[PDB]
């Protein structure tokens, strides 16, 4: 199956998802001299005060922290969005080194990590529906630098031991999401995919100018993460990231001068 090895990685993904080739593959290069300012793009709005965090589960890829997401709780809306976007989980990807990990690049600069909060589009009714649609979800992308802790991600840090292996969920309530975001919501946005198989061409990106922080020993406990099950040869989760896609017809437009 799929994965981020030598025989299996995104040179391999394209047999079994041809899509991979496709005209609006994620993630990309974002050459901030290209990038068009758009003065007719709206401010961001990010509406996470009720968010309920559910669980937090090793998916064998990433660990995913899971939302319910059965009512308008925690919403995106505004930016290049028409609707509501409502938030169903967010993870990160990240690399072995601090030199590398993010799956956007900025004029081909890598992040040590990058968050993507994922939401799809209310009209669509369910996720299974929105992502079979070219504006089905809206993702957005925070990178990650390593220096100063982050504090508001400490409590994600602290139950990664228990979730080591694959397969591993626990219980992950009352995680504020808003924690995790910059001062700025300054963005950039264009027209892509899931980074991941089944790699379909259902994102409007939305990738934040601003980086946040986190710590060397913070980012230290993703690496401790293990792909493999429980009783499998451990193999560490790390350098989970997709590399940066061909652009081809499109415009990433910056919502800042
Ligand atoms: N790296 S990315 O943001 O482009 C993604 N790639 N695949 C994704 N799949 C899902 O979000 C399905 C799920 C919804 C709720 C829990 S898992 S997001
Ligand atoms: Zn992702």
């Amino acid at each position: 199956h799929w994965g981020y090895g030598k025989h299996n990685g995104p040179e391999h993904w394209h047999k079994d998802f041809p899509i991979a080739k496709g005209e609006r593959q994620s993630p990309v290069d974002i050459d901030t001299h290209t990038a068009k300012y758009d003065p007719s793009l709206k401010p961001l709005s990010v509406s996470y005060d009720q968010a309920t965090s559910l669980r937090i589960l090793n998916n064998g890829h990433a660990f995913n922290v899971e939302f319910d997401d059965s009512q308008d709780k925690a919403v995106l809306k505004g930016g290049p969005l028409d609707g509501t976007y409502r938030l169903i989980q967010f993870h990160f990807h990240w690399g072995s080194l601090d030199g590398q990990g993010s799956e956007h690049t900025v004029d081909k600069k890598k992040y040590a990590a990058e968050l993507h909060l994922v939401h799809w589009n209310t009209k669509y009714g369910d996720f299974g529906k929105a992502v079979q649609q070219p504006d089905g979800l809206a993702v957005l992308g925070i990178f990650l630098k390593v220096g100063s802790a982050k504090p508001g991600l400490q409590k994600v840090v602290d139950v990664l031991d228990s979730i080591k292996t694959k397969g591993k969920s626990a219980d992950f309530t009352n995680f504020d999401p808003r924690g995790l975001l910059p001062e700025s919501l300054d963005y950039w946005t264009y027209p892509g995919s899931l980074t991941t198989p089944p790699l379909l061409e259902c994102v409007t990106w939305i990738v934040l100018k601003e980086p946040i922080s986190v710590s060397s020993e913070q980012v230290l406990k993703f690496r401790k993460l293990n792909f493999n099950g429980e009783g499998e040869p451990e193999e560490l989760m790390v350098d989970n990231w997709r590399p940066a896609q061909p652009l081809k017809n499109r415009q990433i437009k910056a919502s800042f001068k």
